[PDB]
């Protein structure tokens, strides 16, 4: 009887961070509430101005992590506004029936609605907006996040022992396909109405435009940087949910890694890079070993560096010299 | 002594069927003896009646899926009746010599040809038409399907415990790249040889027009949905000779999953997504939940939903509030 | 203290040919000591004649396969000489630290380093030049490579049994994107720094115009084709440092495989097809059981047959009617 069990109201945070929750589950299961706004609004993606009418989960691309753990319930109030335009429900890839929810969840501007769901399986999962007709549209406006469904008892490596992490970060990955004209300039435009016929053909391409990492290029740079300390233990959350990516971390590894993201499985151990296809969330832990940049890209480095999947970590403390040095610094011959 | 072995002939169904077969094998090995005939024919592929001159095994595209258990001798019988136009072969990557068959099975118009070959390995495979200098045209006309080789002790999860389905289908994914002129039309032609150097401009953009599953957008709705019932356990088999493919039960999961295919590794438990190679086979086992529709796609969402990568179940049986409920249905506010 | 260890100096091999090592490590840990000179060089790339400028390490694309044991130190001195005309540097995907060696390793013409770093996790590793701002471009133009790190016991099965190759083969796939003009046909240039706006508007594109394998279409064919023995276990390493790659043995199969490449993990029994995320090496192991012709390839077989990445292997020794047989040779109905 749900209504016996304890109730948690969540308050989300904004990507890349993540809301505070507890690895192994200090309470029995629980029925966890999330309330999100949908936003329709401009955004601005590139260091060029190119600006795009973005429709978002709580006024962020991608759109918040949720933490749960297996066998809690799910309780989302989801809303949309009257100042929207169009119609949005939300299908959660953790979730069992209906579409992932979406059958339940159509939401005209004006209205409400509250959908429950168990979380029967562990892994980080992608959730989405996919209206009827209309789903690869939302979807590539950077209407998708993800959801972690923890183990009670926590993460465990290929052993069975328990991994803990000190930090997490969530990384949305969005690839945008922004309508161009014949001679390759951007089209802008007023409301996000304004571009169905010329959103259909710019994806049709299957030729992203942009790829970006928390909605913009170099938004995981600068005071935006990551960061980590020498000794300190990761956990970074990567979603995509229309395209495959390959994430790597720069000067780094994936020490565990779960490329397809469901928690029952061993981890991979000691990954370079590892796929992660569209329509999934994986999630990847390392201890930092030495202090510095590190890039943390999509390892297409032409959607990295050209097209802008590349975020930065900047890891504080102490250099290892057994691990790596310049032996001879470079000079001329 | 092959002479000494039991023959059983099988008489093939049309996708995304599936001819009978015995999970657990019921007699030692044994010859099992199938017929395909190629037939050339024109196909329409979407709504918009887009006509392609497909190439294929036994009418259909995919071809049928073929089922025999581990070292069974599979006797395939292919003619390339005097009807067709074109020179065929057959490569199954089941098959161990020979570039699978390919190098054996050379028929002509008017010719046919036995080939035996022992199926060593078990797993779904792909097998495909593969010509000398004609190879990605052929594939990509539609001539490819898989055959599956069982455990002669069935399927088995991750702990060695037996896995039986209920009811198994085959879905075939087709990537076509339909020459387009200047303007972006199709273009349509009255013999597979009038498009050799337009079908080769058009493959070398590996930009698909259309991707579809069973031969045609749409081709797995209405009607012709997959069909199961609350408690149904069901296999699906899930082929792409040519291209990636991401699959994705919209509303569920694959509990557990071979994603390359080959079932002496255990499988990959609670997938949202799995990504299938290009060249390759999967197999997803998943048992129902929830009633409805579902969608079965490639979590390209443009892939799905554009370009034809979509297909629907329709589950009967009894809902489950606890996994999933509308607590409030959407309404105003 | 390093200065008490070994020091052995090793004298790279052209690929796909690897150099001396010895599987099981027949010593302590060591200083192993690897020179590459850099080289801008004009390469002829298809049968077309088509010229590109590469940026190689040690002459060739890819760079040569580097060999040692876990917790062995590699020391490499990287020399770019005065008639070249870029500074580069260098990424080990094997290393921790500096962004894996290049925030260490800038040298311009003229220059020479010395990097040191500790082989601490085992696995076949991308190496490639990563110079800021000019990353994809020079990946892109040939500058990468792979490092095999072996465990100290050599490989293992998925039971922890050993596993010994007789042959080892290192193949390096590369996507090449030549620019080209309105209609279609590919620009030639005088230096390398003649393309760089066109290299940016070609990669952005992402559809390579050539796919190879060891730096030109059929480079690994005729009498550069790769052999063996029916009987002969064979290791076949598999780079991509940008862009997805799915390898095939047509006629084989991968009988154990690590498709990401990294051996604290079990390998991947009896796979056809196997997908190797750009950013990755990976390596598959093979006993060949009949002689003949086979083609390794990339499944996507336009990517295969259209774009370059296809090779031979030439195999000698005894057919196995068993395994495969030609019943009725085709004929005439
Ligand atoms: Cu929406
Ligand atoms: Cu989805
Ligand atoms: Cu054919
Ligand atoms: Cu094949
Ligand atoms: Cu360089
Ligand atoms: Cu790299």
């Amino acid at each position: 009887d749900i209504s016996t069990l304890p109730r948690v109201k969540v308050d989300l945070v904004k990507p890349p961070f993540v809301h505070a929750h507890d690895q192994v589950a200090k309470t029995g299961p629980r029925v966890v509430e999330f309330t999100m706004t949908i936003e329709e609004k401009k955004l601005v993606i590139d260091r060029e101005g190119t600006e795009i009418h973005a429709m978002t989960f709580n006024g962020s691309v991608p759109g918040p992590l949720m933490v749960v753990h297996e066998n809690d319930y799910v309780e989302l109030r989801l809303i949309n506004p009257d100042t929207n335009t169009l119609l949005h429900n939300i299908d959660f890839h953790a979730a069992t029936g209906a579409l992932g929810g979406g059958a339940l969840t159509q939401v005209n501007p004006g209205e409400e609605t509250t959908l429950r769901f168990k979380a029967t399986k562990p892994g980080v999962f992608v959730y989405h907006c996919a209206p009827e007709g209309m789903v690869p549209w939302h979807v590539t406006s950077g209407m998708n996040g993800a959801i972690m469904v923890l183990p009670r008892d926590g993460l465990k490596d290929e052993k069975g022992q328990p991994l803990t992490y000190d930090k997490i970060y969530y990384v949305g990955e969005q690839d945008f396909y922004v309508p161009k004209d014949e001679a390759g300039n951007y089209k802008k435009y007023e409301t996000p109405g304004e571009a169905y016929e010329d959103a259909v053909k710019a994806m049709r391409t299957l030729t992203p435009t942009h790829i970006v990492f928390n909605g913009a290029v170099g938004a995981l740079t600068g005071d935006h940087a990551l960061t980590a300390a020498v000794g300190e233990r990761v956990l970074v959350v990567h979603s995509q949910a229309n395209r495959d990516t390959r994430p790597h971390l720069i000067g780094g590894h994936g020490d565990y890694v779960w490329a397809t993201g469901k928690f029952r499985n061993p981890p991979d151990l000691d990954q370079e890079t590892w796929l992660i296809p569209g329509g999934t969330a994986g999630a990847a832990f390392y201890t930092f070993r030495q202090p510095g940049v590190y890039a943390y890209v999509n390892h297409n480095l032409i959607e990295a560096f050209e097209l802008g999947a590349a975020g930065h970590f900047k890891v504080t403390g102490e250099w290892n010299d057994d691990l790596m040095t310049s032996v001879v610094k470079p000079a001329s011959m």
